[PDB]
DNA sequence: GCGATCAGCGC
DNA sequence: CGTGCTGATCGC
């Protein structure tokens, strides 16, 4: 039976009581001056929708939003802060976020609506949002009558919800890891979306004339070589062509046909010259379709800035996500690409980027957890890791590591960092999964803690039935019970890694809070504008630089105290890329 | 129109 | 046989 609730047409007073759930609803996915189709308040009192028009022009309701001292609970409390922040309203006191805190609980669950997170205890008095509002061509807001019931009942679940989540966060010891990381957080990426970051698109124009140029060089020559036209961005007549037509060898499959990938391309370019004019062209391809007209796409004409907005509640390690537009892939690798960085310039006259990233912080967490005596040392020498990995796996002093021996060690780190499987560090080296396995095997006989680590931590893993963080962040892995060895190894690479890529996410989240702190403490105008995972990007007035190479790094680095040193490089440039 | 498949970017 | 995100193609 419908649930009872007053659709008001004012304000009144017991609507503004300093405890409620708060509902400020966002309808469109990317929420940058986006519309508020609906507000709903449930307290003490009792249940209101309001109308966003009425609402959002009273000053006593505008005032209540941005009182600290009047307590809201809500469900994604940035999508409203942001919107609201689009229409000049701050809002503050939120000191509960149902799907942070879902999120924290389990990020296994995908919970994206209060409907999911409210399911997982067992209630289910609330309708899940693509029920109501459909999806895809199909999506829209319902009448009034229809849109009020479910605001007030996803108000509802947060109001009754709000308890049992705290209760059980405290008792996976949670509690302060919601209150104090990520909601604090949410708050400073709701700053950083906002403010955007500025882009030069004559620059991107440019560089799109330039590359429209080259493809269509390449493009002929492509078909030259093939002796007819056909779509090259097609796997399928593109493999018609190398391994149908030109007869190159089939050195791997796709579930439906010829791989094409690069690293197959890379084998074939020997047999035929063909093969790297299809890499380059997918090369420049990608950058002209993804990075130059895919940025432009999404710049704002007015003010040329891109507001991407980062999902900080979709990883099941704890890093942030982010999209429209992606800002955690731009080129840099590749010379090439990495020029598309110098579109991203400061958003004021004579301000600056200034970029700060942790050397090897996966590393140095695993050395950390594991208290592996050799990787510590190492890092409290601050080797370079990689020079070090080889003289160890390959027993040579440091001036025998050869160039190739150095590339294999990163490969490796680079698994290890990541969690990768013996095969996969096979391909990646282009050796076989034996020998892949073999240098895992040297690794842990250099590496004891390292070994002995994994080993407990997957039996942890299995007792338990998950594994933790740093800041406690948790990941239930269900499979590393399985009978499946593919399944079950998978779950227990996952039981390593989750530790080391999740505490590195615990650790730059807390730096990214106390560095807001100390930035206002110092009253410097400098900001956040983009996190890339172990890497903070900021922009400021160039007669801040100075201060900034001495704050940052120091803020980045003191964070978390392990048993290693922690270590930030970095660099300020009139653009991005000149951040280098 | 929309999901599946394949590709490649940085972490 | 690490991952999330985005874009081109392809078949229903
Ligand atoms: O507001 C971000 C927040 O919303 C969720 C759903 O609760 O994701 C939605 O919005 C994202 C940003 O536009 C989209 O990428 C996503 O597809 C859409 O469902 C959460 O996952 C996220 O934390
Ligand atoms: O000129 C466009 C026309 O060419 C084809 C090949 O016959 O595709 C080419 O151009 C596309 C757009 O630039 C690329 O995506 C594709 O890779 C390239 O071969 C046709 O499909 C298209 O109608
Ligand atoms: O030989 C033990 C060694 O194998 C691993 C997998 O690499 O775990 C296997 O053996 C354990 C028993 O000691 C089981 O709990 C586990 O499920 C099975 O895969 C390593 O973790 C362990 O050191
Ligand atoms: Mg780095």
């Amino acid at each position: 039976a419908k649930m009872a609730f007053t659709l008001a047409d004012r304000v009144t007073e017991e609507m503004l009581a300093d405890k409620a759930a708060l509902v400020v609803e966002v309808v469109e996915e990317n929420y940058h001056d986006a519309p508020i189709v609906g507000i709903a308040v449930v307290n003490e009192h009792g249940r209101f929708f309001l109308r966003p028009e009425t609402a959002l022009a009273d000053p006593q309701f505008v005032a209540w939003l941005g009182d600290e001292t009047k307590k809201k609970s809500m469900f994604d409390s940035k999508r409203a802060a942001v919107a609201l922040k689009w229409k000049g309203i701050e809002l503050c006191g939120v000191s509960f976020d149902l799907l942070l805190a879902a999120y924290l609980l389990d990020p296994a669950q995908g919970v994206d609506d209060v409907a999911a997170a409210a399911k997982m205890k067992q209630y289910e008095a609330v309708r899940p949002d693509e029920a109501v509002y459909g999806k895809g061509a199909k999506r829209a807001v319902p009448d009034e009558p229809v849109l009020a019931e479910h605001l007030v009942r996803k108000a509802a679940a947060i109001w009754e919800l709000e308890r049992p989540f705290l209760d059980e966060l405290r008792r996976n010891e949670q509690d302060r890891l919601l209150v104090e990381l990520e909601q604090p957080l949410s708050s400073i990426l709701a700053e950083m979306e906002f403010a955007g970051v500025k882009v030069d698109t004559k620059r991107l124009e440019q560089m799109g004339k330039e590359l429209a140029e080259q493809l269509g060089t390449v493009e002929q020559r492509i078909y030259e070589l093939a002796g007819q036209e056909f779509n090259i961005n097609s796997p399928k007549q593109l493999g018609v062509i190398l391994f149908e037509k030109l007869q190159l060898p089939v050195l791997k499959k796709t579930k439906t046909g010829y791989s094409t990938s690069a690293d197959v391309l890379e084998k074939l370019a020997p047999y035929h010259e063909i093969v790297e004019n299809i890499l380059h062209y997918r090369q420049l391809g990608k950058l002209q379709s993804t990075y130059i007209e895919g940025l432009l796409k999404v710049v704002r004409p007015d003010t040329k800035k891109v507001h991407t907005i980062f999902n900080q509640a979709l990883t099941q390690t704890g890093r942030l996500s982010s999209t429209e537009p992606n800002l955690q892939n731009i080129p840099i690798r590749l010379e090439e690409g990495r020029k598309i960085r110098q579109a991203f310039v400061p958003s004021e006259s004579d301000w600056l980027i200034f970029a700060a990233d942790y050397s090897q912080i996966e590393l140095r967490v695993l050395a950390h957890i594991a208290e592996d005596d050799n990787l510590m040392e190492a890092f409290r020498r601050d080797l370079d890791i990689h020079t070090k990995t080889a003289m160890d796996i390959f027993q040579v002093s440091e001036d025998e590591v050869t160039p190739n021996m150095r590339r294999q060690a990163k490969a490796v780190n680079f698994g290890i960092v990541y969690g990768i499987s013996d095969y996969g560090l096979a391909q990646n080296l282009n050796i076989s999964r034996k020998e892949a396995a073999e240098f895992i095997e040297r690794y842990f006989e250099s590496f004891p803690g390292v070994k002995r680590y994994m080993e407990n931590i997957v039996q942890e893993a299995k007792q338990k039935g998950y594994v933790t963080t740093l800041l406690h962040r948790r990941r239930y892995l269900p499979d590393i019970t399985s009978r499946n060895f593919n399944v079950r190894s998978f779950a227990e690479r996952m039981a390593m890694n989750t530790p080391i890529q999740g505490s590195a996410a615990d650790i730059i989240k807390k730096a990214m809070i106390d560095l807001n702190a100390r930035l206002k403490e110092e009253r410097l105008q400098a900001h956040l504008l983009l996190q890339v995972h172990d890497e903070l990007i900021l922009e400021a007035p160039k007669e801040e630089m100075e201060r900034l190479c001495r704050l940052v790094p120091e803020v980045m680095e003191q964070a978390v105290t392990l048993r290693v040193p922690l270590k930030v490089d970095y660099h300020y440039g009139s653009t991005w890329y000149d951040a280098k």
